[PDB]
């Protein structure tokens, strides 16, 4: 016989239930199914058994979970109801509407007794705000001394980091819907205010219209199938709406469609939201919450992540499982284009634009399911002809790549591959010269940085991600991710020879995943 | 479970889903899709167990007088599917289903292509000033000649009819039934009949088209009880173009609301747009259809309940009745904004698409009666010439008596006429009240008014007659009432003149089966009440 579950009055399972949706849902899923963290339906958790999940409730685990018990998260008694909830069938996900968002809802330091100017002696701009996923908070660390500044505990679950557009204010969200605004003007910089947005969440973006600076800020979550507009200031909830509705092309209802990339118009006062399961594209204007005017855009399904051109004007996103890059004129407000990258799984991050030497003005983005990288044209007015086309797909280090990266003062074109299966691959970054690129039909070669090599890590499993650039454009950071319990790094590599130029290591770099530098991303370079 | 005491004579899954099928097909526009009655009664398991299946299986054979059709006997259910449903219902309600685009499409019927269809009006009707009168029970409308009140034809739409609207030249008129069930006529044919079809859900009640100069005939709008939308169409075919869904967030605490029902739906002449009420979340939505790819929408916080309600005068602002909070919310179609919202005074406004007109002392207005009470209420509506009046209750008086739910008034007319069709005394809800405008002074002395004796006129003993909403013909001169009676009793429709306030003629004929909706042509096109 199997062992016995245990009974759970109406009360502890209540206890138990909110307990789940508020602190082990954004890593374990709204019905178990799993995120980060593994699935605990129970057809895998009874046979697992009581002993075993409040073993590792109490202690948590090096590959990120927290050990809820031995941190005093949760009582004895707490992780004892836990262990007995996760025996039981899933609960019914629950809402998180405005009730809920103003329950958890607080302001440590109203605006009028912030300070009115910078109290700090930190160079803001060259800042780079890393995310420590498995520690649960961000580095603040100084762009051209390489010192970390300062650690912040936002929350377990930390996913990543945007800026006000004034620079003044940094926004975190975790994949529970936590969000904290940090104020960065603070002699010691901390959270001065924080809310939770739904369950499960990943994306918030910030106004970034000239003129509606630091007025409001957007979270999206996964779910329930949402996105909020809080206030730039204080975090208030101002307005929620559901991201329920129709598949554009067959028209049925899709019950729960997840907000996933959240970008801002540089044209409008408005917030770019890319719907994932619809394949809808918000233009949502915030000039007026109450009256509500967007522009619901049919694109493609599969809509994930995405970037503005280099004139700030059109929104390229990847609708990644159907492998097209969708095109949006956020001054018309209207679809421009759909086109096929030739890759598989298109992941550009927010992509990079450079001038190409012979095609004009272009944007790329790198791919999960290959090595391809592939330009699309971005000027309608001075190149018509290669305007919103595919111009060139070129291979880079191997499949697995997820960031691309330039800068407008860098000549370089840099790739990573980080879930690559060969460490060689996966530890490096490819690199390509955008002043010899033709055009001519001819595979660019690229140079390969040996990343985790230069950091020195070998132990482990070292993964090298994302390119971030300094301020000035002369220096590109990426992460070598490494487990929590393993040792990790940030590699600053000198633009202009190509060369190592720093090796960054600290105890309290655990980690260490996607990194922000506040120029870069309050101004949206890239 | 079967053979258990509490235990029902099951159906296998597949016999379940072929009932549960003529359920939300068939059964679900009048008795809810919840089975919790709307139109028909209440067919819940609590209820149903105690009928027991041999009165269910005759309910469902024979039907009754007060509107339930003889599915057996018309043999529009065989001899088995009405034990099906008998057994069917004796069981718990399922869970409503969606109705998205492939079960439009699978609806969607187009009897006479537009290729096809004449170039030019080819009957002798004077279309504009016809009627189409909803005829109930019956599953049909009836067009009658506004002049000669001659019944120029009566056309099958479906059990559950509702409402007609008309497209903005007048050539194409839309009927939509309880069901979701959507017909479109053409008017220009020589025996004008059904040229498309098309369901857009399981219950529903509004239809509009598109109004904005420019774009008449483009496009007809359709909105649904269940499941929570509302379709674009295409104005010639009716193809289904756009579904959006109203599932979303309460204006005022702001949380999800899974089943936010379509009210009234009107259309925008300032801007090519329509004008959606959704009930629960009190959202009043501004969608324009230039580019339904790309589409352009306003998402108006306003007052939940929201229902019926009319343009003003100028045609430049919406005014709903929220009715079971007793407000009117008015937006400001040209600018796309909530600009008032204002208590009545009265209990449940219920204006249909109300009465505007120029108060002699106010200025303009637009007035409502209430279902709760016997009280008209009148709202300013020009804030340009008259500002400290806009938006503003100015007057409220009494009328015959509560359960009123029309007032109706022309240009051409100083008559506002009244109905009081739910008022408990036959007395009163077979009479319409009438006031002068022209003596209105405002000075808080209630207006007086002229009974007219409606049913009294129409000459019909039987039955319960009740007297509902006055609709004008084209040249304003007169006014149409409906005395509705069973089905099995006799109706009639009175027309009244209204210059002389007398009996002008009373029409009765054996296929004028439970008259009570009646859009004249040119008021219904152009907008003019
Ligand atoms: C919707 C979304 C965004 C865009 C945010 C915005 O627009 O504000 C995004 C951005 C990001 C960005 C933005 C980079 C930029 O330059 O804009 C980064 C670095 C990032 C690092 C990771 N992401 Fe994130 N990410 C998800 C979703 C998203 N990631 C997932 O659904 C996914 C695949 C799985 C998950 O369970 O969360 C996931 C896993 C990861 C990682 O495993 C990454 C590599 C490391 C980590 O920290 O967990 N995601
Ligand atoms: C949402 C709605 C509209 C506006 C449609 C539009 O904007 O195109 C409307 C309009 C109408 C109008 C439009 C009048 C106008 O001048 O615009 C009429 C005559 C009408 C006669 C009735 N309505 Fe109708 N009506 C409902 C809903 C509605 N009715 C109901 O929910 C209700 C209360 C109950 C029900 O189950 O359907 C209901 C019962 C009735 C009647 O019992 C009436 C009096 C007679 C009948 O035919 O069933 N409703
Ligand atoms: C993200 C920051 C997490 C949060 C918040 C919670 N959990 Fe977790 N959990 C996470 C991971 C990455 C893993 C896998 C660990 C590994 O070593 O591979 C887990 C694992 C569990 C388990 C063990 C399941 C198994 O071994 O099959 C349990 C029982 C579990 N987690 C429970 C749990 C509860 C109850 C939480 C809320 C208090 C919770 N986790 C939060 C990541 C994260
Ligand atoms: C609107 C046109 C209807 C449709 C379509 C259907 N029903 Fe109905 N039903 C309707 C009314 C107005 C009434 C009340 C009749 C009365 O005399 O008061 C009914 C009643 C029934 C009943 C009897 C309930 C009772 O007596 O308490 C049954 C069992 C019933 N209706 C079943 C039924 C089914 C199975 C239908 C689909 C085929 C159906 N009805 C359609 C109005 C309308």
């Amino acid at each position: 016989a199997p062992e016995g579950v245990s009974a759970l009055s109406d009360a502890q399972y209540n206890e138990a239930n909110k307990i789940y949706f508020e602190r082990c849902a954004g890593c374990h899923g709204v019905l178990r199914k799993g995120a980060t963290g593994k699935a605990l339906t129970p057809d895998l958790t009874r046979d697992l058994g009581f002993d075993y999940l409040q073993s590792f409730i109490t202690y948590g685990s090096p590959a990120g979970m927290p050990n809820w018990g031995t941190s005093g998260e949760l009582s004895a008694e707490q992780v004892d109801l836990m262990a007995n909830y996760l025996l039981l069938d899933p609960a019914a996900p629950p809402e998180f509407g405005m009730k809920e968002m103003r329950e958890s809802w607080k302001v440590h330091v109203a605006p009028e007794d912030r300070p009115t100017q910078q109290e700090n002696d930190w160079d803001l701009e060259n800042l780079f705000s890393v995310t420590l996923r498995d520690a649960g908070q961000i580095a603040l660390i100084d762009g051209a001394t390489y010192e970390i500044k300062s650690v912040l505990d936002t929350g377990y679950a930390v996913h990543i980091s945007r800026l006000s557009a004034s620079g003044r204010y940094l926004f975190v969200i975790g994949r529970d819907g936590k969000v904290n605004m940090i104020d960065l003007w603070m002699k010691e910089p901390t959270t001065v205010a924080e809310i939770k947005i739904g369950s499960e969440a990943r994306s918030i973006e910030t106004s970034k219209m000239e003129g509606w600076e630091d007025k409001y800020a957007i979270a999206g979550a996964y779910w329930p199938p949402q996105y909020v507009i809080m206030d730039g200031e204080t975090l208030e909830p101002k307005k929620i709406q559901s991201t329920r509705g129709m598949t554009y092309d067959e028209q049925e209802y899709h019950p729960e469609p997840r907000v996933a990339a959240i970008l801002a118009s540089h044209y409008r006062p408005e917030f770019i939201v890319n719907v994932k399961e619809t394949g809808k594209i918000l233009l949502v204007d915030y000039t007026d919450l109450d009256n509500l005017k967007t522009t619901e855009i049919s694109a493609e399904r599969f809509l994930h992540d995405g970037g503005l051109d280099g004139s700030h004007r059109y929104f390229i996103t990847a609708a990644n499982a159907r492998n097209k890059l969708v095109v949006i004129d956020t001054k018309e407000g209207k679809l421009v284009a759909i086109e096929d990258t030739g890759g598989q799984t298109p992941h550009p991050g927010r992509g990079a634009n450079f001038v190409h030497p012979t095609f004009g003005p272009v944007w790329a983005t790198s791919h999960m399911g290959d090595d391809s990288v592939a330009l699309i044209g971005t000027d309608p007015e001075g190149h018509p002809d290669n305007a919103w086309k595919i111009l060139d797909s070129f291979p880079a280090l191997g499949g697995g790549s997820l960031f691309i990266k330039t800068h407008p003062n860098s000549q370089y074109l840099y790739v990573d591959a980080t879930l690559n299966p060969e460490a060689e691959i996966s530890g490096s970054v490819a690199v390509f010269d955008i002043k010899a690129m033709t055009g001519d039909g001819s595979d660019p070669e690229f140079k390969t940085l040996p990343i985790a090599e230069w950091a020195g890590i070998t132990e482990g499993q070292p993964r090298v991600v994302q390119g971030e650039f300094n301020k000035d454009g002369t220096e590109v950071w990426f992460s070598v991710w490494n487990g929590k319990d393993q040792e990790s790094a940030l590699v600053v590599v000198d633009d202009k020879t190509l060369e190592l130029k720093h090796v960054i290591k600290d105890e309290r770099l655990v980690t260490p995943t996607g990194k922000f530098n506040v120029y870069n991303t309050m101004t949206d370079t890239y």
